[PDB]
């Protein structure tokens, strides 16, 4: 009775809000959730290995920014097979729409995948599924918000 | 270039209001103006017992978010008027009461909606099954009894029909 | 481990195709499905009462055109509480967008509700959620297809 | 007035192809022209081992439906080209192989999709749990081995890791 659930989409689609909705949901039913942020129980780390066997002591595991963790697949699968509810929120693509981190390897292991949309910040009348980086950096990992990224539809992604 | 009605339903503690607000924050981010109507340049939060206490205010916004849509008697016409004026109308509401009887005007609204999403909670009794109904814990009959976890729990089908 | 699932939307949204998808799905896993059409096992009736306790002898019950059955709620709930998977495909609204049959009473009893869309037959570039009747009849129950009905978006529903 | 990519994924016997065709029949009904590309005025069904065996034919239609999208190596660019030309591109495909390894080009395609829907089947072993993976029943290693229930079954997580 364990599983893996994936929440994907561009930035400003409310993925993290949605992940936390699912958590608050479990918390109300007295189910114990362990929230792992990148860097009720809220740990912050750069790799999931830093969390020991701590996850074993909870019912649900919530992983935000799942993309930045290199061991995402095996960690999740181990947790899932131990009877945990694993929930991941993550960008499916980078600012170039290249597969981001380990997410695409995780999809075949998921029993649920939900792709959320944002609203397009350029035409403001179309659902947004991609992220455009506004600054001139190349490196894929560049943490930040609306100062560095904007969400767009297909038309606006290609238009200047 | 069009308007619409979106409905968000399910039992209590399914995160319906969180979800409604997700959709709002989403619009706010794209500089679209949202008008939030709770029961009792870009973001406005009015609190009302009947929707037509708003008159034409809604016209001055892009999106209308109605929380607890069930408690409003004129929900259908208000929404349809807004939808036909090219507004994005979003309603969060209980589809059923503590008895699983149709709650307010929601079921009239479904045929007018272009989207309906039913959210689930987790069952507060067996804690290992998705919850779709609301059970009242106190011993009161009146349908409208505003409150939280002190008076209500969300449950699956098995636990709804059972005690303790 | 029983439940009620509702599939709604206008005509030509593929509701019946979707219901049958869910059936074929169960059939492959050797789960027994009982299909009740209005008028693997396929019975045809004007009221669900005509089906005796036959439903007890199956795992899944599929009800197409659920709107036309007056005892839809109690029948489904009885089946659900007996541990059956009940699946209903039905119009949520009539040609006037008035609640059709018993469906709206059924929603509070459902653990899943999925609303499908069609494509708008007038503007042909917008998702359709309503049905327009093309003939001049008033009676809500008038069985037929594209000769008598067309699916539309909101704009086209009100336009001549 | 725009184009897009839609992806339909899940294990075998989830009704992915039925679903793809639902979406097609839907378009056909509204007089929109669909071009169905299977592997190996309004409706056309071509059968191909590489998508660019189609050249420009796709330009003469509104919608492109690609079944078994996994077996095509140029899936991403073909779809994106079509999407950017204002086509509605619809792909049905296995996200994973019998080993749950990424199947073909699908995982590259996800970041380009505006919709992704993952369907489930029913587990052929325990018969009371939703199935999200495909188990191969025969004793073959090669990834591409076309066939049906004689060679594959769909399973939940528990049954995937267990025998018989
Ligand atoms: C789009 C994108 C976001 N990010 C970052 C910005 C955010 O802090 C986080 C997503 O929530 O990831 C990247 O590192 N690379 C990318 O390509
Ligand atoms: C289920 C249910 C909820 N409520 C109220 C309690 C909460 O204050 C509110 C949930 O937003 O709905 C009723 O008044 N009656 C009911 O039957
Ligand atoms: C829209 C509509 C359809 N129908 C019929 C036509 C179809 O045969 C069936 C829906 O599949 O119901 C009605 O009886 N009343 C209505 O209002
Ligand atoms: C899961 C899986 C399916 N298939 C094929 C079998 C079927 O003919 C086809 C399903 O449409 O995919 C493979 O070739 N390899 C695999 O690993
Ligand atoms: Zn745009
Ligand atoms: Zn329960
Ligand atoms: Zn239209
Ligand atoms: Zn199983």
């Amino acid at each position: 009775r364990g599983r893996i659930e994936l929440i994907i989409g561009p930035m400003f689609a409310g993925k993290t809000t949605e992940l936390m909705r699912r958590v608050k949901r479990e918390i109300h039913a007295r189910r114990s959730c362990f929230v792992i942020k990148y860097s009720r129980a809220q740990a912050a780390v750069s790799q999931l290995t830093e969390v020991r066997d701590t996850w074993k002591r909870f019912d649900v595991l919530a992983i935000d920014e799942g993309q930045f963790f290199s061991d995402l697949v095996d960690f999740c699968n181990t947790a899932a097979d131990a009877g945990k509810v694993v929930m991941v929120s993550a960008l499916d693509g980078d600012y170039r729409r290249k597969p981001f981190g380990q997410i695409c390897e995780l999809v075949p292991y998921c029993e649920a995948v939900d792709k959320l949309t944002a609203v397009c910040m350029m035409c403001h009348e179309q659902p947004a599924c991609f992220t455009r980086r506004t600054v001139n950096v190349e490196q894929q990992e560049l943490i930040g918000g609306a100062d560095m990224y904007i969400a767009t539809c297909r038309e606006c992604y290609s238009k200047q």
